[PDB]
């Protein structure tokens, strides 16, 4: 496979001569996501990391990890970074998505019922391309089927957030699997605390930003804004001056307030 | 002053014809610290690293943080990354340590006996050059004339830190503040949340690294090791192939697992 | 004359070879303020303006005019534009102002204790130079009697305003008259009215800016801040576009948002 | 368009070679007026202003707004600045006007059986020119069509004033909103008072200059008179003395005794 996003497959259903797909230039790599950092950007407000963690001779095992691109300002909905299959409807808006973007997304939730409706629904676009569907389908089929089942990954401190993790579909178990890093992982036999508190939490809702953490992230794909109308709010100001600002500090290496989703714990032993 | 590090006056008391200061390139820029960091991470451990917040509007305040150069493997007094006055000898080895690094060092945790002492020990050094402690105590006394008495800092949950802290020189408090950047900012009217749970503590011992967070980061001036003679050790080791490190990874963006101090909370209101 | 400023005669009172009055360059007119636009904008928060009513022949009669500087969010004692004799220390400040000053002001005000007392303590300064209160006393005595009493102004419509006038100084009455714009002049046998609703009123606090209409002029004088520090505040933000913002609309004439004394009735028959 | 004027499409009828639209220099650019300053200070007797609302960072939200030219001398029908379509014809005079301004104004106030007719009667000019009315027509609509429907625009602090404007035809009730600046905005969060008192009125005869505020301004316009014949008048005089006149006080900044449209308040929020 060239292109590695499930959302690849996509093309506008209609009679169109050409077209380009909108996933990322990281879109080729295996690295368990099957999504683009671009289509992981724009449905489930994440991008990625790499998470190296050194033996000590040398080699450094890489890890991909999920940053989150929720603001602290986000509340509820807003705060929901992977819905889960109770509530994935309202929050990625099925229902304003295209055909193409909606079956995809029912296949990836395994809804049966709703995959055969918009399948017999979408029979009519046969007549522009003998392959708006059907092609679409086997691909979508086969990238998903990647994802079915050493490692020992536990999504919380109780019971709880593990039964909500199970009842997950397979593609988005898979996908928090890659997408959330261990607070502490345990690797050989010597643990490694990665971070001292969770970022992320698993609920009944999905993967959600649950903490308040700041988000000092720019990011890459959801940037642009429409900037010929006029919008009003309350920002807040500094001077501007170097010496208040503490500018001549800049030169230092800088911080990254990221806020990477780190939550349970990981044991890789073999 | 050129130089703002405390120990950059330190020179050998003999008739040296010259001398260059081991104080790193950075010791030039005024950021509270009044300690290069090459001598942070000597004596305390500590690397420099910069927080910018952003207002909205562009301007960003930038405030200057301890990144811990203290490995997971570390325990005890390996752990103490400022020395209280309590134990400030024994971590920093001053019996050991040169007599104009002894003088400077009692001089910044205000042991009057113990400065009295090394002056009228180091009198007979006089000879060699008139200047061997009287220049070093002149500018040392007015580097930390810089450190005495809007910002409300509290360094813990409960008034235990607050008192150990408060009984800390002013020197050592003044490098604490500038160094341990808060749990969750206060600006203006509202709350920033740069980390969830905090990463150093303040006791009677002095500031420490008390979570055993994994350090991945390595000492820009603590990496020398005697190559010449053989040590033994069990090292923790990989295969060595891309796909089974999944080095293909790399090309992302990396989260570099590093330590900066967060502690207690700030408020910034003007 | 050559200097019409009250304040102007106010110098250190200590042994000062050389010494340059702050007044503007406008102090050298009489314009009836008898204080420069730099010491009206100082301490009664006013700036000058001219007010030209034509005849109908070419001929126009120039009245001075006060600008407002108090600020929509200015409350309280920020909005008394001219103390009163009953508050006026609190609001000018005058014991945190030099001597000189202070007794300028007790002049002024008609404190004959106030001013008695100032001068039998300033004797002393007498020594350094042998005109410290001397002249000063009679260059703003003779300063103020030129306010000594066909205009027929009134400042109000209700009986409360006239009386609360009436027992002003002279010189603050003087001020009050040549600053205060009538709301409808009554020239020859026809009225001009000004403007339809007052701006400024007159109380036993002395002169206030009432009404909370919007000040979008910049102060000549009190427009310096201190860059050094940090402030923090949450002001209004806009996006910046030509095409939201109307920027094109720049090139027609502007309708300065300015806040000018208006106030009461005038008559003018000869 | 590169005129916005809806009378710039207005030619003589009559076969003319060559013909020069009186529309202002200001014609070309869009501020929602879709009148030139000469055509509006012909019709409706109105000039243009520029009001700049500054946001508190630089950025400056400038809004086009009406500046009446009726002197406080002129009475009833004089006063009024946009005639309504109860009575526009006499206002205006319709019936002395050419049939090209005529069938535009019939337009613009949408009474479609009058459009009717004077279309039937020019279609004998069709002869000189086959565009007198077919492009004139096609070029007014086309203006007239973005003037059709976060900004709420009450025009009044009574019922009266709202229903008065809302019966007004749709060019009529934009060209309204945007020469009419409001009383008090109410802009993000926070009110603004540009001005404490009404200007301008609407009722059922239109928008009117009801208050007899002093007019000093020189229309850029309506300046010519019949300078060969001769006129009696009883003007006010003065000596034309500098001294009694106060000529000296020119030199100080000017207090424009303009008439802006101020009228209700606007709330701008999003």
């Amino acid at each position: 496979l060239r292109n590695f996003c499930v959302f690849s497959s996509v093309k506008p259903l209609d009679f169109c001569d050409q077209y380009s797909s909108p996933c990322s230039s990281d879109a080729t790599v295996d690295d368990g996501w099957f999504v683009c950092e671009y289509h992981a950007s724009r449905f489930f407000k994440m991008e990625k990391l790499a998470l190296a963690i050194p033996d000590g001779t040398g080699n450094n095992y890489y890890r991909t990890v999920g940053k989150s691109l929720v603001d602290d300002k986000a509340e509820g909905i807003e705060r929901i970074l992977i819905p889960s299959q109770n509530n994935y409807e309202t929050v990625l808006n099925l229902s304003l998505l295209g055909p193409a973007e909606r079956l995809v997304f029912y296949m990836i939730y395994d809804n049966k019922e709703k995959q055969n409706e918009i399948c017999q629904q979408l029979r009519m676009y046969e007549r522009f391309r003998p392959e708006v569907v059907e092609e679409l389908y086997n691909s979508t089929l086969r990238v998903l089927a990647l994802t079915n089942p050493n490692e020992s990954r536990s999504f919380g401190l109780s019971v709880e957030d593990d039964l909500a993790f199970n009842v997950l579909p397979t593609f988005i178990q898979n996908l928090i699997r890659k997408c959330v890093a261990p607070e502490s992982l345990t690797i050989g036999t010597e643990d490694l605390q990665l971070r001292n508190a969770n970022t992320c939490r698993i609920t009944s809702e999905g993967l959600l930003a649950s903490v308040r953490l700041y988000n000092s992230v720019q990011p890459k794909y959801l940037y642009g804004v429409n900037e010929n109308r006029l919008q009003i709010r309350n920002v807040l100001q500094f001077q501007g001056n170097a010496n208040a600002l503490q500018q001549k500090l800049s030169r230092y290496e800088l911080y990254q307030i990221n806020i990477p989703l780190f939550l349970g714990k990981q044991i890789i032993s073999t």
